[PDB]
């Protein structure tokens, strides 16, 4: 098999997990096992051991306090930028789980509160700690979240990414989520070594303490400010999935119509770090503004390498994303079982539509359109390649070698199977590529091509 | 399991074939085995043993003859109605296989010719025989077809359905197709008993000699005038499939946009008998004008009971039809793995979307929406039921009993699995039906409903 097919084969297994694997010498958890681990405290605003139940919550920016439940002192109320960013974090949660958030003021009590502190119980300045929060419950301070105003990232969460991230994280605790493992700041000096399972890192959960690098991802110094894939599954386990979110045709990345900063890149220097939740419609990963070689996977639960980062984009369980556009780099685009439109852009790209009737544009450059199986392009649901360049692009059928090397025939099939034919339709200017597969009584594989193709453009 | 689910279960297996079955005490052939049997003469206009190769053929209405190759005499040329109907038959073939037909006149030779006879070699009137034709080849008379002008059905093929049928049949021989079994008129007195395989009947092949009744179908005295399912597979085996036919959104039945008489019903007294070939687009079986209880299946290779007939509609191998509309009768509509829009119409209908994200309208009456498995409506590709009537329609989940009887919960899942919940979204007026299936760690089944539904509308 060619390296183009191999490159797809391996990318499809990027960050495989669960199923009794061991990664970094640790036990590997599936999304759902990570999610049960994150929700092990079994507490939510609906009570203890209540799962799959939605909730309507209130939140409040404290303007003063009689005391802070941790004993810390030097209260300072949220400034305008902290308020705007905290609302974005809340929205990043209610986007994915069945939660509503409504602000209250004055003397009304609230499920989730926000406030800063600046000193410890002794009255001494604290410039060391970052933030903390209290689980849902009926006790004094339940749901309250607290942030160290002496940290610039907390004062400026809109310009310092760790601040927004910290907001999303502490709100997570305030909704009932725990760290993926038993560890907390102030309690010795834990590390990724103490992780219960391999996927305990920022790549999978912003509830983690560990950098995405511990799992092989690399965000180049940036912090995603929104729930990651296992966070989404966890919060949904507690409160149910939100099926009203972005149910129209949604575009993520460049030219985004999400009105969400963490899904939006406005120019090539923007870093994207997100796990997408999308509840309906025909959706596109538009990564067209980057020049880096990217690897984009549209399979649910899978990770992509976008914009020069590694493992920075994923798609949540229960989500189907249909289209992808690469950039000017040499990209790999992998579709899912749906009907996908894949656009490689400039650069020399590898596109794989997988199952379903996909429509493929290699764009400029020397592109390869890869078929891993007869089920990729059946007659009943055939692929189109819409911009094929004779003598420049390639169609890769090397995967079929596993059942006998395919041979070309000019205009008739012998019946021995494992033959490929190109047929030119002069009236429409379409080339039909037919493959009569071993074990098939009828000719069941077809890719239609808008343009001419030569025998030497087909890799067998 | 309910009788609604059972009714779907059985309909899905209507006319099962191949796979070592025996039907009517005979060996059952698959479409492809029937097709190889029909093409056993191994001859086509491209020569002997040439398969999968397209052809550009000519045809001619003889105006006189020096002799007729069978020895029959009393030549009479085609009349205007025979010419129009013969062209429709030719078109019914070139619609499905990669053939073009071009008429020639004067002294030019032609691949396929048409002419009538009226007497035998002795010069005596023949009012008994019907028609015959000669296989492709290089010999004198190859491809010629001949019809008995003393038969009113041959003179009036536009008003007498057996005439048009006979045209399509003899043209079949002229393109290289044989009877499904070794038998021919004049050669003793063959019958369905002599059939090599069970599916040798008009239900499957208009090359057959045997009535559709021999296989349990019933066309109420009508004759389909176009290639049936195994005829399509056969002709495509010889000449390749025609992928340019009806590649837009095509509607079959009432309100048809096919401009084909055999796919078109203009009012409720019209009988439909067809096997559809369609090479692309989003297509609809519109059977809305009938009052009979109908059973409509959108799976490729499957048969339906339409307009009060039995087994009169099928879908050819390699074809995907997406939508169906029933009539005022009590119908069953079965979808395929694609995203299907199913409309039951009036009457009490059973709809089953099967896999994919389907959108279902029960219409007037007491309708049942049936789910046979978790894969029918995953969160990633969920069904909509768009006109659900609380207290009138039903959603049938009885199939899930096979893995434990489903129980209802009001607003939270226990985690034991096999529970169903209805959730009302007041802001949008949508009810979400969630099913947490045994063996699933997350909640993976969802049907969304435009309208209210009661617990007692769900059949577990
Ligand atoms: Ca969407
Ligand atoms: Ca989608
Ligand atoms: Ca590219
Ligand atoms: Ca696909
Ligand atoms: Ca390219
Ligand atoms: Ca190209
Ligand atoms: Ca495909
Ligand atoms: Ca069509
Ligand atoms: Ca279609
Ligand atoms: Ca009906
Ligand atoms: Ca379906
Ligand atoms: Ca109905
Ligand atoms: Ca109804
Ligand atoms: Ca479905
Ligand atoms: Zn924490
Ligand atoms: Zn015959």
């Amino acid at each position: 098999t060619s390296s183009a097919y191999n490159s797809v084969y391996d990318f499809l297994r990027y960050h495989d997990r669960g199923d009794g694997l061991t990664v970094n010498g640790k036990t590997s958890y599936s999304i759902d096992q990570a999610a049960a681990q994150i929700t092990r405290e079994n507490v939510s605003w609906n009570g203890t051991n209540v799962f799959g139940k939605s909730a309507n919550l209130t939140f409040k920016f404290l303007q003063s306090v009689s005391s802070i439940p941790s004993g810390d002192t030097g209260f300072v109320k949220f400034n305008a930028e902290q308020i705007e960013q905290a609302k974005l974090s809340l929205q990043s949660w209610s986007d994915v789980a069945n939660l509503t958030f409504t602000e209250v003021t004055g003397n009304k009590s609230a499920n989730i509160t926000f406030g800063n502190y600046t000193r410890d119980a002794s009255g001494n300045l604290d410039y060391g700690t970052q933030a903390y929060a209290y689980y849902p419950g009926n006790y004094q301070g339940a749901g309250s979240s607290w942030y160290n105003y002496n940290q610039s990232n907390i004062r400026n969460p809109g310009s310092e990414e760790y601040g927004r991230q910290t907001f999303t994280h502490e709100i997570g605790h305030a909704l009932g989520l725990a760290h993926p493992g038993e560890y907390n700041a102030g309690e010795g000096d834990p590390s990724y070594n103490d992780a219960v399972y391999a996927e305990d890192s920022y790549q999978f959960s912003i509830l983690s303490y560990w950098g995405e690098n511990e799992t092989g991802a690399d965000y180049n110094g940036h912090y995603g400010g929104a729930p990651m894939i296992d966070d989404i599954a966890a919060i949904q386990r507690l409160y149910g999935a939100n099926m009203t979110t972005r149910t129209g045709d949604s575009v993520y990345g460049f030219n985004s119509n999400t009105d969400r900063d963490f899904y939006t890149a406005t120019d090539s220097s923007k870093a994207l770090i997100f796990s997408v939740w999308d509840a309906g419609g025909t959706d596109t990963f538009d990564f067209s503004g980057y020049s880096n070689n990217q690897r984009i996977n549209l399979n649910e639960g899978s990770f992509s390498d976008v914009g020069g980062l590694k493992g920075n984009v994923s798609i949540a369980h229960g989500v189907t994303i249909e289209n992808a556009i690469g950039g000017s780099g040499n990209d790999i685009l992998v579709g899912n079982s749906a009907d996908n439109i894949l656009q490689g852009g400039a650069g020399n790209d590898v596109l794989y539509g997988g199952a379903g009737a996909d429509t493929l544009y290699g764009g400029a450059g020397r592109d390869t359109f890869v078929y891993g199986s007869g089920q990729d392009s059946t007659v009943a649901a055939y692929d189109w390649i819409a911009d094929f360049q004779k003598g420049i692009d390639k169609i890769d059928l090397s995967a079929f070698r596993n059942e006998g090397q395919l041979s070309f025939v000019q205009d008739q099939f012998t019946g021995k199977g494992q033959e490929v034919m190109l047929q030119w339709d002069a009236a429409n200017s379409i080339t039909n590529l037919w493959l009569h597969e071993a074990g098939h009584s009828s000719v069941d594989f077809l890719v239609r091509i808008v343009g001419q193709a030569a025998q030497s453009d087909i890799i067998v």
